[PDB]
């Protein structure tokens, strides 16, 4: 049922799942300018180097690359966080033109796309336990900037043609989303939401201030993707994304100074 068309979009989503216009929705602007610095928090540790990348899905709003979380393997801790957080999956939002496509803002700049990697807590022993717990995910974000290539982005780009409709996977292993990263790990951090149906109130956010770069000819590639299946009306998959929601009563905390 919802989508991001004309019909079924952001804007619509509250009707079924009422938990839409909730108290700790995401994604949400960033202001730069009272985001506070907050000592207590942490360097992220980011332990990805026994990462299994498995397979490539297009699941009729984006594309997951998913990753065997069936033992600690890649894993995210550290931060804000407590205990430890499994890799089960990336993904992007992206849009149809550069000047839009990231979901979380930045002084209301919009990005090029916002790579999102989802964590669930180990404490509740699986994905499913951990989307209803407040603590359940942590997902790290990450802004698309279209300028230079990213070197490693390019094996995921290459496989897109192979799974451009809606139910399509294609083996997809030995992929390590270290190259995604940029230089620094400076970051923002607050409770939120997982971003699209159910909208479950489980995340603890992590959105990098650095973006990576990418080149037009990769997102082209992304805005070849399509959200119908197979040998239907095409729709190209673009504009996947949820605009920013209301703060309310929740405080942005920087990493860094
Ligand atoms: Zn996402």
């Amino acid at each position: 049922h919802w989508g991001y068309g004309k019909h079924n979009g952001p804007e619509h989503w509250h009707k079924d799942f009422p938990i839409a216009k909730g108290e700790r929705q995401s994604p949400v602007d960033i202001d730069t300018h009272t985001a506070k610095y907050d000592p207590s928090l942490k360097p992220l540790s980011v332990s990805y180097d026994q990462a299994t990348s498995l397979r490539i899905l297009n699941n009729g709003h984006a594309f997951n690359v998913e990753f065997d979380d069936s033992q600690d393997k890649a894993v995210l801790k550290g931060g804000p966080l407590d205990g430890t957080y499994r890799l089960i999956q990336f993904h992007f939002h992206w849009g149809s033109l550069d000047g839009q496509g990231s979901e979380h803002t930045v002084d209301k700049k919009k990005y090029a796309a916002e790579l999102h990697l989802v964590h669930w807590n180990t404490k509740y022993g699986d994905f499913g336990k951990a989307v209803q717990q407040p603590d359940g995910l942590a997902v790290l974000g990450i802004f698309l900037k279209v300028g230079s290539a990213k070197p490693g982005l390019q094996k995921v780009v290459d496989v897109l043609d192979s799974i451009k409709t809606k139910g399509k996977s294609a083996d997809f292993t030995n992929f390590d989303p270290r190259g995604l990263l940029p230089e620094s790990l400076d970051y923002w951090t607050y409770p939120g939401s997982l971003t699209h149906p159910p909208l479950l109130e489980c995340v603890t956010w992590i959105v990098l201030k650095e973006p990576i770069s990418v080149s037009s000819e990769q997102v082209l590639k992304f805005r070849k993707l399509n959200f119908n299946g197979e040998g239907e009306p095409e729709e190209l998959m673009v504009d996947n994304w949820r605009p920013a929601q209301p703060l309310k009563n929740r405080q942005i905390k920087a990493s860094f100074k």
